[PDB]
């Protein structure tokens, strides 16, 4: 019993974290096989950040310009190149702790674990969602760039996020591991801002199923709804429209609990319109949207 | 920026987790140097759980009765003994991944990370508090016994919890790593129940300081209070009394933010009496009590 925001164990990722220094700037990199990946902004002076020509800035850098440390062991850089917003530093040693891995680009609404790191040293782990506006509501301080986000599936690590910057509202932006940003953001000094965000409807419905599995049932009613009529209430309360794909994804949780997807939608509609009337759901007074259907099933497991 | 429930990176602990089997029962153990620690109930049949004489049950067990696996490598048991509610299984191999470590008994209100494990394989990590009633509100399924809780301080792992059981209300009980239970609980079948719990006042005040550091200030007022007058409101709303020790602990956060401890107490008193009036604090509508002052300082870091 119980339901917690839960992160993947971080060890397989800790074994890949290194410190990358270029001049006075230090941040983190990810060492997989004989390559270290890190944000390309590591090569920039403060002045360069205002209008960087990264191609031209990189050409003036030498392999010797980069100091890479794995723990207390220096790794010699033998090649450097750029891939989108990442630097790929080829090194003289293949990481013996490289896990089975994949690079994946995740979709808005999906969740992942973040291993916050400073100076190549892991400091904490937490679970996030990629928001509809392509930011994450993380916890990052200066020095955290190059920290990564990931999921783990049967000992295979799917890396999905590398941290590049904080935005003025204090939320966070980065790239996939091919170096393409999530969202319209750019790695240079501009007035860019996160767009308006939305609540992740599918995740809220998942979390209601989790509540039911854990014994909180008070919000279930005898009301019914159609997809159209639900989406009218979603729109008013700044929720994403529910789609048929979303309904299908909720099939397994619906079958386990015996509550029809549209019946849970009727429960959510009443929660939106009326509040909780002094009650809690899994100890929350807010409707949580950072658990996916997969997270619920994984954590509540079998029987 | 940002403030998240954050766990310690779990790698140093993952390297210590093993699977312990006795007959048809499998659970987890912690392998440090040449010893594996696990809950003593691993030796029990279902029938034994009703009235176990552990001393007598253990004497009939052989070193050969225990199957211990670290990953896919079998570790041979060369001695067995009991320490309070734990078994200590001496093994033929010292764990080469044993970190610097200490065993500590934590106090109610303090937080720690839990590495949930099944069949000796880590599955997830999350942050908990030891509740005033000596339980934890964890997320554990059958098979999770022997999962551990810990903190990390400069590469030293302080182990503080080993999981033994779930209680009827769905909260969780266990021991320190000397095998002494937290709370009045026992490792046998009885009608034992968690006692009434209380909100951890010191932690709520910490989390309000974290909000201020992150830019949420709306709850600050011009009101003042005394410790006595605050404790009257604490008592009514089922909060722990604030003590002078608690006030002293909040010194650093008070100095950083410039808000006097008793002035934050006046802010909390109004929040308790009046609600939020449609506002949130760090995205919460509830007053969070599972961050200690140390957690706030660690996560918000320096400047
Ligand atoms: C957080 C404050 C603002 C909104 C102003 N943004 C930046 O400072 C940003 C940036 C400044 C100029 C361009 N960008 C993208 N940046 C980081 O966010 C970096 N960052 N990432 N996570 C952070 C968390 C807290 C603070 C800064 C953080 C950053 C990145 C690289 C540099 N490099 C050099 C040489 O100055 C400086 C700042
Ligand atoms: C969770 C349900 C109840 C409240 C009935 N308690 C137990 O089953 C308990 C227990 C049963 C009898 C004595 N105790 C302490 N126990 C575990 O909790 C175990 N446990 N720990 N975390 C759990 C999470 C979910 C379910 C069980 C969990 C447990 C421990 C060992 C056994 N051993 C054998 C041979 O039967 C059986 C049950």
């Amino acid at each position: 019993s119980g339901f917690r925001k839960m992160a993947f164990p971080s060890g397989k990722v800790e074994g890949c974290m290194v410190q990358v220094t270029c001049g006075t700037t230090t941040l983190n990199g990810l060492w997989l096989d004989d390559t270290v990946y890190c944000p390309r902004h590591v090569i920039c002076t403060a002045e360069d950040m205002l209008n960087p020509n990264y191609e031209d800035l990189l050409i003036r850098k030498s392999n010797h310009s980069f100091l890479v440390q794995a723990g207390n062991v220096q790794l010699r850089v033998i090649g450097h190149s750029m891939q989108n917003c990442l630097l790929r530093l080829k090194v003289d040693t293949s990481n013996p702790k490289t896990p089975k891995y994949k690079f994946v680009r995740i979709q808005p609404g999906q969740t992942f674990s973040v291993l916050a790191c400073y100076n190549g040293s892991p400091s904490g782990v937490y679970q996030c969602a990629m928001r509809p506006n392509h930011t994450i509501k993380g916890s990052f301080l200066n020095g955290s760039c190059g920290s990564v986000g990931f999921n783990i599936d049967y000992d295979c690590v799917s890396f999905c996020y590398m941290h590049h910057m904080e935005l003025p509202t204090g939320v966070h932006a980065g790239t996939d591991l091919e170096g393409k940003f999530y969202g319209p953001f750019v790695d240079r000094q501009t007035a860019q801002a996160a767009g308006t965000d939305t609540t992740i409807t599918l995740n809220v419905l998942a979390w209601l199923y989790a509540a039911v599995i854990n014994g909180d049932r008070w919000f279930l009613n005898r009301f019914t709804t159609t997809l159209n009529d639900f989406n009218l209430v979603a729109m008013k309360y700044n929720y994403e429209p529910l789609t048929q794909d979303h309904v299908d994804i909720l099939g397994p949780l619906s079958a386990q609990t015996g509550i029809a997807v549209l019946d849970m939608c009727a429960a959510l509609k009443e929660l939106l319109q009326n509040g909780m009337n002094g009650r809690t759901i899994l100890g929350s007074t807010i409707l949580e949207d950072e658990f996916t259907p997969f997270d619920v099933v994984r954590q509540c497991s079998g029987a």
